[PDB]
């Protein structure tokens, strides 16, 4: 029925996320579970789990490193879903061009082991930095030529998750499920769009304090982790519950309006945004509109462009380089 | 409504105990997240996922660990539910006795200084070996003079996700939603009671081989992880599963019958069994008989029997050692 899998599975983001999704993946589908050291021990461990009609695949990478693994390549046969993990996480020891540099060569590569061998996957791209490796990711799809706009998808949704934590918090018991979030997944970036949500909102000034909260919240943890590393848990959270969307759309079970960051197929002048789109059963079915937005968060937004439309460039540039 | 702690919160098995429990947990609970490192940043990192009506709160000891620490004696209040997960993994240079010396005085401390601010709290013991370590919490828990038979609970839950996964991959598409675990939770202790399962069995040859799989599946997990480590997500699995199971038996949501490592008062010649309850208001409300069972099963409890006694009782010197 359907297959996911998990390329980065052993490390900590990728443990839990795959926990999350053997806990979730319906009756019928597969688990796929790809690693460069620690697969198989993670595979054994799930596997113990009593679900019933669920497979279990796993594949370990040579450790140091090789290109186009062919025990990736085999792993990739048939997935219907890569969870693009791997790559280091942003904690304390290496600045934002440095991570850049080694996760884009990890991204191209295995986005490249990947589509050869399944090229009509959807690619959920959760390897930060988002706003530069998902352009990456298209542009390796695009170099061998099985681009499909509809199915690369940067996970976004934990800034939603902040956003709408954080507001819940400041309006108990109004509580609302989701808050629109666009722009980039990157502080500069990140534009909550609070006005859009039901019932009266904080004054402007305590708005401020959330909305500059949920751009600075991956620091708010590495500072609560005294630097020994970042968010894990939320964002294995994030990750499985959108992974769980594009599932339930492939199969037809849901039509559901999430926001990710995607190419933006000339509905906005940035090739990339994070943007409400409908998923179907070809991966994204509708680019919606943003939609009305107060003053002061369209300033944001329109910073926010600025150095997306900069993000992609970077991303792009070092692709080129690479091809 | 509800406050569960997790002690030992930021450990492998913890944290993503504490995800389950985070996302399962009902509205209007607490979660407590206590660690002598690192629990800042796991209750950071839960608390940006979107829960609406859960409280997430933490304490962090002193490191290194400090007897009675003051910042768990201040979390453990208003605690209804003990989850002990604090074990240390086995390092190189550590016999075999030094590992169950530093578990068994940490489930001591802890117990005792959880137990002596909420004497009315259930106690889930995850740390391993729970054959000895249940034992120590119910000596531990009777010096301060505040033991509850009925709410010290040993989870033994892994060995009926394993029996159960093991067996609905042998008989798929016949399946079950659980299999019946009784006498220990260590290698010879455990006893899987496939006869009392719905539906036709393998040959006796193919069931001795999965039983022996259940026993030694533990270390199926190490050999697979290289020996860097032990089965983590599927226990966190099973450790939230069942403090679920307390949890929604403390409030009027269910009186599910589980498997326990508990007391058996005297319903049993061994103090201390893997045996059928039904949990309620009050923690244990029933304890069911173990039931009819084959020969083979019926020689293989009796064998568990032998070295669970002896389990006990090597517990309870080392908690009589210590007062």
């Amino acid at each position: 029925m359907v297959n996911v899998a998990v390329i980065g599975a052993a490390g900590g983001i990728g443990q839990s996320l795959s926990l999350l999704l053997l806990r979730e993946l319906p009756f019928g589908s597969t688990l796929s579970l790809y690693d460069v050291v620690g697969a198989p021990g993670v595979a054994a461990d799930l596997s113990h789990i009593d679900r019933a009609g669920i497979t279990v695949k796993h594949a370990a990478g040579k450790l140091p490193p090789v290109p186009r693994d062919p025990a990736l390549t085999e792993l990739a046969e048939g997935v219907d879903v890569f969870v693009i993990v791997a790559g280091v996480p942003r904690k304390p020891g290496m600045t934002r061009d440095d991570l850049f540099n080694v996760n884009a060569g990890i991204v191209m590569d295995l986005v490249l082991t990947c589509a050869s061998v399944s090229p009509n996957a959807c690619f959920c791209i959760v390897t930060n930095p988002v706003n530069s490796t998902t352009p990456i990711a298209a542009q390796t799809l695009r170099k061998i030529g099985v681009y499909n706009k509809n199915k690369l998808l940067g996970v976004s949704l934990l800034d939603g998750l902040r956003a709408t934590r954080f507001i819940n918090n400041a309006r108990h018991p109004l509580v609302v499920p989701y808050v629109p979030v666009v722009g980039g997944h990157s502080d500069v970036t990140i534009v909550p769009l609070y006005s859009q949500i039901p019932g009266p909102l904080p004054d402007e000034s305590t708005l401020k304090e959330i909305r500059k909260r949920v751009q600075v919240a991956g620091t708010e943890v590495v500072k609560a982790k005294a630097g020994r590393g970042s968010a894990t848990l939320s964002m294995a959270e994030a990750g499985a519950r959108f992974t769980m969307h594009v599932v339930k759309a492939l199969m037809g079970l849901d039509t559901p309006m999430v926001y990710a960051y995607v190419d933006t197929d000339g509905e906005h002048e940035c090739p990339f945004l994070a943007m409400p789109v409908v998923l179907g059963k070809n991966g994204i079915e509708r680019r919606l509109p943003i939609g009305p937005i107060t003053t002061v968060e369209k300033e944001m937004l329109e910073e926010a462009v600025g150095v997306v439309k900069k993000n992609i460039a970077k991303g792009e540039t070092f692709a080129r380089s690479k091809l």
